[PDB]
């Protein structure tokens, strides 16, 4: 399924190249411009734990990019997305909630998967 496909075929978009955040584009965007740090960003997402034990969906989620308001993986991943793009991210715990987790919702050393649609981004 989608998590396995990303694991096998996804681009490694971490700077350190440690496979911590893997990406596949699913639906292409419009324009060349991807959002700068500081931009208010608007998205629809689906999300789940590898554990199979929790699912979550926006189904408009709003955050300021690259400000650590979201897990590092989103700050990295969404920064590479263009308006109208849909992407799959698979994320190792180092780029999400780490060894501590975020109990009870997120366990220790969790791997996360997300499907993200980037709707738009305005400058702050
Ligand atoms: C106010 C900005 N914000 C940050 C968060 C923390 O979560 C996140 O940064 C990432 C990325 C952005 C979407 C939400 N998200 C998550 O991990 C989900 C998430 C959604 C949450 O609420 C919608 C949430 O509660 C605040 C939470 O707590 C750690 C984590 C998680 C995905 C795996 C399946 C369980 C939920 C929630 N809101």
């Amino acid at each position: 399924g989608a998590p396995a496909t990303v694991t096998e075929q996804g681009e490694d978009i971490t700077s350190k190249k440690d496979r911590g955040v893997l990406k596949i584009v699913k639906r292409v965007g419009n324009g060349e411009e991807t959002p700068m740090i500081g931009d208010k960003v608007y998205v629809h997402y689906k999300g789940k734990l590898s554990n199979g034990k929790k699912f979550d969906s926006s189904h408009p989620f709003v955050f300021s990019l690259g400000k650590g308001q979201v897990i590092k993986a989103w700050d990295i991943g969404v920064a590479t997305m263009k308006k109208g793009e849909i992407a799959h991210l698979l994320i190792k715990p180092e780029y999400a909630y780490g060894s501590a987790g975020s109990l009870p919702k997120i366990p220790s050393n969790a791997t996360l998967f997300f499907e993200i649609e980037l709707l738009d981004f305005k400058g702050e």
